[PDB]
């Protein structure tokens, strides 16, 4: 019934958001591969051929992304191809609720902004909030619901595939739990490095804002969510990190929807 | 009077030796690149303008590479520029003392040989070796000097630059420490996540192999020790590591050729 | 009814015409990216999903190429799903009704002809024809309908997308109007820089063409107009061009398909 | 007997600057490419190579780099290779006696800053500084001295090599003034194209900032000087800039290092 465009750096997710509010739930998510060419006819054309027969019932559609040229492109499809469905698009600069405690808000990310507003929407408490995406973002958000800022970690399968890029002699390996942190070959060694290693990233990262940071100690309540694709791998490592919501920015464009209208 | 050479992926460290044993001391240190294609004579040339004087005064040349074909280039310049002073050359697959218990022992880096090497010398007991180099390698030693294995994360430098590159909102970043763990812009916000968060992935791979081998219990005496021309940097963060020892490689490099000799 | 193929080094744009001569008004464009290595049965698939049922209603084809595989695609894919449907192709080197006066008439691309042909069609006079595609083409077309020439200057887009590449502190940026000339961001700064600094090359171009060329000075009556998907954005800062006319390019296709029957 | 480095996304100029003050003049000029992956010692290196026995008769050496890695080994280099001559490092955003009037002083970079400082010591009123640079940069200067921002267009070969590098077609071509404007092949187009619509590029933003911003008007005394590698060849077919200034960021750098004595 809505229509959820997030285009990351490396894959967009097209969703069907059915509810409103409380009720509001993603009855259906693709993922797909973005291209920072593709045009707003072909981004039409694959939107329909994923939504089939759902098209001619969409009652919105939400919009965000963080490459700029697929931003062009999307206002552009959004303008044509729905005129009657309204729309709303996430541009830099416009207030979504969420204040940015931060020197310059207006290049603050889409994604970021968007995943702050929906994890203080759901907690209404302080939050770390751990997006997997392209990169790892950590975000803080204070009790009053500000983005104080936080921390842009390089991911997991981005520098895992630039290690192996980098030397002739490592492949391209599959991002997996090994048996145990000291391995017995370079395959082993190189899954045990990434998987234990940005575990243990996510973890210091989130006790020294612990530790760092008024309002975010042990003694305090603070609400640690992951969110993005490869979240679930590296879950059972984390020892920081308590609940999962996969559809986390879906829900942050369903509520700037709610919010634009 | 010892040329020892350090080959990496990225950066090649070149010293210069005086002493034998624990007379040993290195006297000059230098950090240049490193070319997979560069051939012999372009190497002694910039070999020669390093050393200066000292090209005429070497006693011995100890070498350890990663790139093949820059091994097989130092194999010709030793023998054709150096033919007079004697050469000891490591490659993977060759006995340093320190028995490879591992399942593939031909395919183990020679860095890693010899900085477990030069550990156990130094401490005589379980070691803990984090070498921060083109990728983070973390080594431990058994405390009667068996080479278990360890992991193989993503170096400091190469994760932020790809994370720079793969996002387009993403910039180059200068790799330092920055006031504190939550960014309030973006390079600060990526200087916070490279650095803060690697330290806490070391900090994750050393506890994690503390807790889950035999011997490496905290009850345990472990020497803890990391390297690298990141290794100060990150070193204020690390809290599970103690020592820093800036010419490991270079002194496990002087341990082979007293051994070879 | 005429299906109209304009084929660019970066977008295609594929259209349909209803009607003739001066009935013949465009119904419905759309551009699509392009592939130097596809071939005929994926360019068959997506010239369907965007015709739809109009795909059993063309009368005729018209197709004009800058890229020599696209044209044997297009060929190769006339040929297999159309046969009965007449269809027209232009390649350098063939007269359309505009004697092309350049030294190496061959080399001069398809669309150039195209344009010049439509704007002396419409105007019947001496033009000025500015084209933004992947280059700023602009071209000159006598009174009496011959082609002297022109310059090619680079595209808005692709420049600014290798400004944003080429540099460390450059990130990319979408492209539009800022406030002002004087930026007060990078952003803001690279958007002022490529659209009004284009608009300033547009407006030189045209200029030093009208001085330094008999025959299009300002006491003269010479029509400048615009096309490409980005001159709308440049329209407001050109002072020497008066026109726009978007669909200038599949008229020429239309003129050259009723000309060569 | 003062070193001023000047490190840029392209090509480094090293200078030699003698004389203090008004008596300062650049006696000697080098220009080499620029690596982002350079080293400390290899820079140091070529350095002394270039700068010969010049390097026992310094007095002090000023730097800057808009590249943050080379950034980082000019920090080191400086630090180790001459310890007893003073230094001073252009880190950008830090007060120089320009002040910043821009939404965020940090990221304005360091070529900006320095050659704002240089053009308004030497004329002392309103300027604009359009550095011919990797990316053509325009720099407004107040009459009072503040820096109000700019322009930041595509460059010139940057661009041209970018619309050769996408068409098969179109192929790197040297970058000369043609015979005229309208050329007679593809080869003319293209460099009346590259030639002449970039300098209507500069003289278009030249005189829409003139036009658009207070202060620096025609009835106003602007100074409007270029600076940079490729400046003089378009200096011939520009209208707007009145001077041209070749050592301009040599003389900001004296500048700024006298300032921090």
């Amino acid at each position: 019934m809505l229509l959820a465009i997030d285009v990351r750096n490396t894959h967009t997710v097209v969703g069907l958001l059915s509810g409103m509010k409380e009720h509001a739930k993603v009855v259906q998510q693709w993922r797909i591969r973005t291209e920072s060419e593709v045009t707003a006819d072909e981004l039409a054309l694959t939107i329909d051929g994923l939504i089939g027969e759902d098209s001619e019932r969409l009652t919105g559609t939400a919009a965000l992304s963080t490459v700029p040229s697929v931003l062009h492109e999307v206002r552009i499809m959004l303008d044509q191809y729905w005129p009657s469905v309204p729309h709303v698009l996430i541009e830099p600069g416009v207030r979504t609720g969420i204040p940015l405690l931060v020197d310059n808000p207006k290049e603050v990310g889409a994604d970021r902004i968007v995943n702050c507003l929906a994890a203080y929407d759901r907690f209404r408490k302080a939050a770390i909030v751990v997006d997997f995406g392209s990169s790892i973002c950590v975000d803080v958000v204070s009790a009053k619901g500000e983005f104080l800022g936080g921390a842009i970690a390089p991911g997991v399968q981005v520098s895992s595939d630039a290690a192996a890029a980098r030397s002739a002699a490592l492949r391209r390996v599959e991002l997996a739990r090994p048996r145990s942190v000291v391995g017995k070959n370079t395959v082993e060694c190189m899954q045990a490095g990434a998987v234990f290693g940005f575990a243990g990233l996510v973890d210091g990262l989130v006790g020294r804002i612990r530790e760092d940071v008024s309002g975010f100690s042990v003694d305090h309540d603070v609400a640690i969510v992951a969110t993005g694709h490869t979240a679930p791998l590296l879950l059972p490592e984390l020892h920081t990190v308590d609940h999962y919501d996969q559809h986390l920015t879906l829900q942050g464009l369903r509520l700037v929807f709610e919010r634009n209208l």
